[PDB]
Order: C-alpha cells, then structure tokens, then sequence
C-alpha cells in the first residue's frame, strides 16, 4: 500500500454534539466534507488551532495547538518558534484533514492571517508574511444591525481608497469579521500597523458610533473595530468552519448587499451548505 495514504476513520457517528439541534458526529463529518473544497484555500499553508468539544457544546472544552504524536502522520506539520518555546501546528491541506478535524470533534478550526513559506534552499517551512488583514467587528451594548453593516461598509470605503477589496464574513458568534487580500504581503507587524491606522482613522471619522480600543468603559453603543488579530501570534476562526456554541452557527461568507439586510443573523452549517451550491465559494478571490 501507498505510505502516504490518507485514512480517517469516524467513530462514535451518532453521537450528538449540540444537543439543542439533536446536530451529530456524522452530521458534522458530512458538513466538513461539504464545505472542503471551498474551505481549504483559505486554510492552506496556516497553522490550524483546534477547539474540541470531546462530548459536545454543553461539556468541556480545549484549544490545542500542538500537533500531539497520536494524530495521523500523513498530516502536513510546520513549527513556529516563540519567545518561550516551540509550536508544531498541524496544517489542514486536504478533504481527509478536514474529516480528521471532524473525528477530533474539533468543532472550531482557528488560523491567523500568515502563512508558512518554504526556504529556497532547504525547504524548511517557516512563519512568512501577512497575506490578508482581517478587522474582528464586535457591537457593544445596545448596537443594532444598521450601524454594524454601515461601520462594515465604512471600513470597506476605506481600504478602497487604498486600492484593496474587502469581504465580509459573519462570525457565527455575536459579529462580524471583515478580510482583505493584501496586494504586496508585508510582515504580521506590518499588516497590524497598517489595520490599526485604518481602525483609528474610522475612529476619527466616527467617533460616536467606533471605537479602536479594547477599553471596558468606552464600549457600549459602539462598534469595537478590533485591528489586534493581524498580529502574528493572534488566530481567527476560519471561514467555513463550525462554532462550538448552542446551534452550529458557521463563520459564513456573505454579500454586502446581505448585510443591507435588518434581519441580518448567523447563519447555520445546513444554511452553508445550500448556499456553496447556489453561489460557490463568496471568497474564492481572497486567497491562491
Ligand atoms: N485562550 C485562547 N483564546 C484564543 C485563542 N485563539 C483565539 N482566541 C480568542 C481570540 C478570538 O477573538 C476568539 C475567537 O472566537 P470568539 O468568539 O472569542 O471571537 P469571534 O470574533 O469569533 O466571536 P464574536 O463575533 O466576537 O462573537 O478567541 C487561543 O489559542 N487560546
Ligand atoms: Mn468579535
């Protein structure tokens, strides 16, 4: 047999994991083969963090981060070296990593916005530029709809002043995160600059409906445009994956004109689903 075939065997199919929606193992298994072909590309080359619910959204969970030696060896693996040690990330490539996260009952699949890049010589994988920003928009109390869509459509004004499109992805949580492809990659410290320059700058231009800051006390009835997730040692969810929360609300690509919508709400993975076969992947341009 082939030493590099990839297997995954699912265990435990009717278990359910969220049991307000009755939602199982298998339903999950099939989501994530579902939804591979458009997820993958905006995974490739990151290291994937895990958040696993062994027993479901009502028990327990952990993040991980290390690949542990259990997991399969035909997963593709890259270290990142930090100030107190080292990390070795498993990086999800293919529909059959996507089933292993599934098997895991890794519910939410977390990357940050680099990726790792081969050494020309030695071909060693290391940490490489930002390729996108991402904006985490998080409505204080008492924010409706409206505001969050125009604070969504003010920062993709302005990173249209600066020759960049923007796309929006629901979080499946309680906001609404925002990503742009990056014309010239520039370093993690970089891109964080730069989206806190745009952050700041809406701030100025709005004050009384953005705030910049993670201060407590300047939060409500403001949009908390969070520029921090650019930062090199900082994960997001990754679009498509599933969130580990009452109902398996999903990070969804959206339109803009969705967001125009006052009934604006998460979407659920079978909601996913139907939408990739009507319109295909709404971030096919954000990355490759
Ligand atoms: N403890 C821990 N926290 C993490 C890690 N990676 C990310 N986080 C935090 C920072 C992110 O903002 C967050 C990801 O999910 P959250 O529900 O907290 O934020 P999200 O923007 O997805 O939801 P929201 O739209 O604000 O309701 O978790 C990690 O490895 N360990
Ligand atoms: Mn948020």
């Amino acid at each position: 047999g082939s030493a590099s075939e990839q297997r995954v065997t699912l265990t435990n199919a009717d278990k359910v994991l969220y049991p307000a929606t009755g939602t199982t193992k298998s339903d999950i298994f099939d989501y994530y083969a579902g939804v591979a072909e458009v997820m993958l590309g905006h995974i490739a080359g990151r290291p994937a963090t895990r958040k696993r619910w062994p027993n479901g959204v009502d028990q327990p969970a952990f993040f991980e981060k290390q690949l542990a030696l259990s997991a399969p060896p035909w997963l593709s693996r890259a270290t990142v070296a930090h100030r107190s040690g080292t990390t070795t990330y498993p990086i999800i490539d293919s529909a059959t990593g996507l089933a292993w996260i599934a098997q895991q009952a890794a519910l939410e699949v977390h990357v940050p916005q680099w990726r790792f890049v081969a050494e020309p010589g030695s071909g060693e994988l290391n940490p490489g530029p930002a390729t996108r920003l991402v904006f985490d928009l998080d409505p204080g109390e008492g924010v409706m709809m409206a505001q969050l869509a125009e604070v969504a459509r003010a920062v993709r004004d302005l990173l249209a002043d600066i020759g960049l499109v923007t796309f929006p992805v629901t979080s499946g949580s309680k906001g609404l995160h925002l990503y742009t492809p990056l014309d010239e990659p520039v370093s993690s410290r970089g891109a964080t600059v730069l989206a806190k320059r745009v952050a700041q700058r809406l701030e100025q231009a709005m004050p009384a409906l953005v705030t910049s800051t993670m201060t407590k006390s300047l939060r409500a009835g403001k949009v908390f445009v969070d520029w921090s997730q650019n930062s090199g040692s900082k994960t997001t969810i990754a679009p498509y994956s599933l969130r580990g929360r009452t109902h398996p609300t999903v990070a969804a690509p959206r339109t803009w004109a969705e967001l125009d919508d006052p009934a604006l709400r998460q979407l659920s993975y079978d909601e996913v689903l139907t939408r990739i076969a009507r319109d295909g992947d709404l971030l096919e341009r954000l990355d490759a």
